[PDB]
């Protein structure tokens, strides 16, 4: 049903299990049953399972969870023992337990809040260890020790994560002293409120992450596996253990003394600060990667002695100084202001930098400046299965090569990068990992090579240059600007967008024009706008007519008021002409020729607007 | 014993030292400068070299002199084999990365000069009157037993000027006279958490 599951109450028994399910339809919401268990003095264990909560979607069955209330016999007594030792939950709304004999809680699925009270026993309790086994648990809100506030709570909390990731939105334990996170799968505590904590100790294989910034007085010890914390001006010796760990610091220098060692493995140090020099400070050790990310992250950062660099969202413009050779930057989120990299030594002529862009969604990497680097390698990386296009302004005024790899698109702003003679995005991979590039090269008579990838790419050369442009798979747009250009749109419906007139010597050759490819002549319509028909009888001349003769023949008509297209086949190759002139001379200046390698018959092929589609 | 050349070498010009204290001035050098054994001394007029464009101090304790607006020589693999960083010259000034040096020196300067990322047990020797406040900031000042060794070393009376040592608890000053005829050095110390000042030496302060 969509109408909600009515109460469930149990009283008494050696052990109790109430197992709800919800089987409602795919666009409805059923809210589940309120459960109450009240033990008699035989009740050692209680279990209350439900179906996991979800939001009513197009194909998602909606479920809200029922409150659960568990109460032991001796819950209100000042003296009587109490019998409920273990409680197991499998999803829940606003849950309560109240038992002075409680040691273990097993959590699972989707929760709202758990409030743990112990019996109102007046005697001061001696055993005060909450074992809290988690497995696939996610919480809207707080696990609280209700007893700790005004009475005698648990002094030591143990959390054993198991077979699946768990996330506790908030853990509130005001009498807690030790906190040990153990087991088998990640435990994440988004926010703890445990002022009296003297230590935290991860022993867990996958690791533990704590989203709340630790107390400056609070010791933390990691184990194997990716543990992950936030520190301020710490007073204590923080150890991170083995595996790939992550500490975020809110202040650049520590305090008292006041240290943090990353331990074995590749560990990230995150600088949420106005500048850093972590290599210098012996207080920090065992770190390999420096990441600049956070709401206070900004300014000048000493890269020295790190083997890798990362960047996330930032407060303002951030600069990496003293960057050693073979050290690459990975950008993980949109930063604020220009990101400058300045290397240890830029002076050589074979300088290589590895920039990486790595995100699940479209990433606006912003401006990164790489003065004195000759080869710039860009990886554009998508972390999920669904395709996107990243954006970057590169300022690399002495780069000769740009190579793009990866599996996401890159629209690259290239303004002012005038040394670039080789753009190679050929290795790029998705349906639409679309690469956009425009050469900023102005060296007269240069050889420039532009390579597209699997995406629907948009590659523009330079009027200055003899551009070789090659799209990969997909709907590529190759732009002609001037000079002796060689175009190859690979597989797919490519568009050869002709925006310049050229000469009789400096013109575009299109190597592989085939059925489906287009020839956009909008930009050479000097006088008016082209044919518009299916204009398709080849100009024919004699067995030994010259290219010069065929050109003159093709331009014989009057193009003064209205430009006209014609075409011919000379010496084994196919040519297209735009006549924009009076006399029967093809005039180099305003009349235009386009070469197409091979015999391609344009008989049946038709002019769209000023756009010729090969038939 | 060595050779010393007071003129700045041509940027095109190769130099090779032997054993013994050789000593030159370099600009934006284009060539691979070697200094050999013994306690050598190169003064650079520009912070980064050129073309390529390197200078190796070789064996022994060698001084690198920064006649520049800031330095970070540890980072640049173009410079290697140096042990002491001195800030001295008519263009010498600003922020200087002490990292990876085992000693520090100071001479006459263009303006206020700052030593950053200074490792523990690294001392400064002042050799001539500088211009503007000389700030030392250590790698880690946070402890409560921080010791710094300042030395003043001259033949004549030396006006060391202001040196700032934020976060140092014990400041040791040596006042050293290099000749037989007595003098008195002068210093403004700014050491707002120093509990001890110990003065040794054979000249006045
Ligand atoms: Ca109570
Ligand atoms: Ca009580
Ligand atoms: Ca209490
Ligand atoms: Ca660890
Ligand atoms: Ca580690
Ligand atoms: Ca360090
Ligand atoms: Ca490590
Ligand atoms: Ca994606
Ligand atoms: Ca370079
Ligand atoms: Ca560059
Ligand atoms: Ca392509
Ligand atoms: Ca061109
Ligand atoms: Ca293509
Ligand atoms: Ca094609
Ligand atoms: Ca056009
Ligand atoms: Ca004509
Ligand atoms: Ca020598
Ligand atoms: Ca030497
Ligand atoms: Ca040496
Ligand atoms: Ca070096
Ligand atoms: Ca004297
Ligand atoms: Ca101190
Ligand atoms: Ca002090």
């Amino acid at each position: 049903s969509t109408t909600t599951t009515g109460a469930i109450a149990v009283t008494g028994g050696t052990a109790v299990t109430v197992a709800q399910t919800a089987g409602n339809a795919v666009n409805t919401t059923l809210t589940q049953a309120d459960v109450t268990v009240t033990g008699n003095s035989s009740t050692t264990a209680v279990t209350v399972t439900q179906t996991a909560a979800a939001t009513a979607g197009a194909t998602v069955a909606g479920r809200v969870n029922g409150a659960v209330t568990i109460t032991d016999s001796a819950a209100a007594s000042a003296t009587t023992a109490g019998k409920i030792a273990t409680v197991t939950l499998g999803s829940f709304g606003a849950a309560t337990i109240d038992s002075s004999a409680l040691t273990t809680v097993n959590l699972s699925g989707t929760g709202t809040s758990l409030g743990i009270g112990r019996g109102a026993l007046t005697a001061t309790p001696t055993a005060n260890t909450l074992t809290l086994n988690v497995n696939g648990l996610t919480t809207t809100g707080a696990i609280t020790d209700s007893e700790a506030a005004a009475d005698d709570g648990f002094t030591t909390i143990n959390i054993a994560g198991s077979t699946a990731s768990s996330t506790i939105a908030s853990l509130v334990a005001a009498d807690a002293t030790t906190l040990n996170i153990s087991g088998d799968a990640r435990v994440t505590i988004t926010s703890h409120t445990a002022a009296a904590l003297t230590g935290i100790t991860v022993t867990n294989s996958v690791g533990a992450t704590l989203g709340a910034e630790l107390a400056t007085g609070l010791v933390f010890t990691g184990g194997a596996g990716a543990d992950s914390i936030l520190l301020g001006a710490t007073t204590k010796a923080i150890v991170m253990g083995a595996g790939d760990d992550t500490v975020t610091v809110s202040s650049a220098t520590l305090g008292a003394g006041g240290s943090v060692n990353g331990g074995d493995g590749t560990d990230v140090l995150v600088a949420n600060v106005n500048g850093s020099s972590f290599s210098a400070d012996p207080a920090f050790g065992g770190f390999e990667t420096l990441r600049v990310a956070g709401a206070a992250a900004q300014g000048s950062h000493n890269a020295n002695g790190f083997t890798a660099l990362q960047l996330g969202a930032t407060a303002g413009a951030t600069t990496f100084t003293n960057v050693a050779v073979n050290v690459g930057l990975t950008v993980l989120a949109a930063p604020t202001g220009t990101t400058t990299v300045t290397l240890a030594n830029a002076t050589g002529t074979s300088d290589v930098f590895n920039l990486t862009l790595s995100s699940s969604a479209a990433l606006a990497a912003g401006t990164v400046a790489l003065a004195g680097v000759e080869t710039v390698n860009i990886a554009a990386t998508d972390t999920n299965t669904t395709a996107h296009v990243d954006t970057l302004t590169l300022q690399a005024t002495s780069a000769k090569s740009i190579v793009v790899t990866g599996n996401a698109g890159l629209n690259l702003t290239n303004t002012g990068n005038t040394a670039v003679t080789s753009f190679d995005a050929s290795a790029v991979t998705g349906t639409g990992s679309a690469v956009t590039f425009v050469s900023a090269n102005t060296t007269v008579g240069e050889v420039v090579t532009i390579r597209g990838g699997a995406g629907a790419d948009s590659l523009t050369g330079s009027a200055t240059a003899n551009d070789t442009i090659i799209g990969g798979a997909g709907a590529d747009t190759l732009v002609y600007t001037g000079g002796t250009d060689t175009f190859t749109g690979g597989t797919g419906a490519d568009i050869f967008d002709i925006n310049a007139i050229g000469t009789s010597t400096a013109f575009v050759t299109i190597t592989d024009a085939a059925v489906g490819d287009k020839l956009d002549l909008v930009g050479i319509s000097t006088n008016g706008a082209i044919a518009d028909g299916a204009f398709g009888a080849a100009v024919t001349l004699g067995a030994a007519a010259t290219l010069a003769q065929y050109l003159d023949a093709a331009a014989a008509g009057d193009g003064s008021g209205t430009s006209v297209a014609k075409w011919f086949q000379f010496g084994g190759d196919t040519y297209v002409v735009v006549d924009s002139s009076a006399g029967a001379t093809f005039v180099s200046g305003a009349d235009a020729v386009i070469k197409l390698t091979g015999l391609v018959t344009l008989t049946t092929s038709a002019f769209a607007t000023e756009v010729l589609t090969l038939a």
